[PDB]
């Protein structure tokens, strides 16, 4: 990362994927997932969705790196759930400054 920023914590939001199985499974298994994300400031490199990818990947793969050192093995489904959580949290932390970027 070397020069990213980090956001505040939030208590793990629910992400209504579109099925009752997943909506439950999440609350059964929410206590494993990340609750913060990593992204740069907007001054040189600024983007919309590219910046969500370079947030989400860099956070997700930070877990999928650490998993090997944590003696964990996030399932492909766990990674898929984490992706969504990381997206909405990163988009949240985008809006807060994007409204202070496109309104300056």
């Amino acid at each position: 990362l070397g020069g990213y920023m980090l956001g505040s914590a939030m208590s793990r939001p629910i992400i209504h994927f579109g099925s009752d199985y997943e909506d439950r499974y999440y609350r059964e298994n929410m206590h494993r997932y990340p609750n913060q994300v990593y992204y740069r400031p907007v001054d040189e490199y600024s983007n919309q969705n590219n910046f969500v990818h370079d947030c989400v990947n860099i956070t997700i793969k930070q877990h999928t790196v650490t998993t090997t050192t944590k003696g964990e093995n996030f399932t492909e489904t766990d990674v898929k759930m984490m992706e969504r959580v990381v997206e909405q949290m990163c988009i949240t932390q985008y809006e807060r400054e994007s409204q202070a970027y496109y309104q300056r």
